[PDB]
């Protein structure tokens, strides 16, 4: 079932190129028995794999309207029958679910997080740092990468399964494999 999957890593680490190998290759991403792909909705720019685009810029759209859909009122639309079952990749995710005061009020946008999965909603968040998001987000988290380079730029990909929240001090409790990508990952994708 749906599942939350935090990517971080400082800028031009290559977390929307991963993202994009993923989609490329990743068995949730294929066309069904129908030959129907689940759909895709994001702020990704110069994705060529159809998707339907969603605004995170809370001040050029806070909620969505007939022709266009804000991030921001995501706990509406998300749970309208053309959109269950759909996968949900966000990149910069803090401008959506920032870290927040401890004890204060949720966010509606955020409730219905911890009941993704009754809609069967798949989450990728990007970002560059974990703390930079809600700690109620990163709770639900349940595969994390983040991309550490050693500065002669070798690119490691560290994997838990929970949100790590300081990703290079915890390396020792990641799996390490090289950071790998689909050689076609530009015939998807321009920056």
């Amino acid at each position: 079932m749906a599942e939350i999957c935090l990517i971080t890593g400082t800028p031009g680490s290559g977390k929307t190129l991963k993202m994009v190998s993923m989609m490329a290759n990743d068995e949730m991403f294929k066309p069904d028995e129908n030959g129907i792909r689940r759909k895709v909705f994001t702020n990704i720019k110069g994705l060529k794999i159809p998707h339907t685009y969603i605004e995170t810029d809370a001040k050029k759209l806070p909620k969505s309207t007939d022709e266009q859909l804000s991030a921001h009122d995501m706990y509406e639309w998300i749970k309208k029958p053309e959109n269950i079952g759909s996968i949900v990749i966000v990149d910069e995710a803090q401008d959506v679910w920032p870290a927040r005061s401890a004890g204060s009020k949720i966010p509606e946008n955020v409730q219905w997080l911890n009941t993704h999965r009754h809609q069967g909603i798949d989450i990728f968040v990007l970002t560059q740092g974990p703390k930079l998001l809600d700690q109620n987000l990163r709770t639900l988290v349940r595969k994390h990468y983040h991309i550490a380079s050693n500065k002669m730029g070798m690119r490691t990909l560290l994997e838990w399964k929970i949100c790590a929240d300081d990703p290079v001090k915890m390396a020792s409790s990641a799996f390490s494999s090289i950071y790998t990508l689909d050689k076609k990952v530009y015939d998807l994708y321009e920056s």
